[PDB]
């Protein structure tokens, strides 16, 4: 756990207290930069909402599994995931965002996905804005996943 002092418990609490503690001070052009560069794998650790995603990611664990699911979905049923996760970026509940925000991360880590979706994916996550969707839910969101994974 390079970049990791303690245990993910303590490591996901605290960065939680992070994002709510700057999350002001990040602009929502830039947040959004940042967002679109975590799904296409070039993470900017500097943003505390990143480090929270990537963070998350990891706990998640599933990348290896995720690909093989993945590669076995047809064009159908990834647009369709496309589309319907979208909608979460204007809707009011975090953990669908975050969950978004990871399944677009595994359907780039598609190469031929990647290619036909990249740009499409960049544009439009280009105009949302969750800073609300962020401070309302951050911190009970981290309890839940602690809870869930971690307990």
């Amino acid at each position: 756990v390079l970049g990791y002092v303690s245990d993910m418990h303590t490591e996901l609490a605290s960065i939680s207290q992070l994002v709510i503690a700057k999350i002001e001070t990040i602009d929502n052009d830039i947040l959004n930069k940042d967002i679109v560069n975590f799904i296409m794998c070039r993470s900017n650790l500097d943003n505390p909402f990143i480090s929270f995603l990537d963070t998350v990611y990891t706990i998640i664990d599933q990348e290896n599994y995720q690909t093989e699911l993945i590669n076995s979905l047809d064009d159908n049923e990834i647009i369709d995931c496309i589309v319907n996760k979208f909608m979460s970026f204007y809707k009011d509940n975090l953990e669908n965002i975050v969950d978004a925000i990871i399944t677009l991360k595994y359907i780039m880590n598609n190469p031929d996905f990647k290619t036909t979706y990249a740009e499409v994916l960049g544009s439009r996550i280009a105009d949302i804005d969750i800073k609300q969707v962020i401070r309302e839910n951050i911190l009970q969101l981290s309890n839940d996943i602690r809870e869930r994974y971690l307990g």
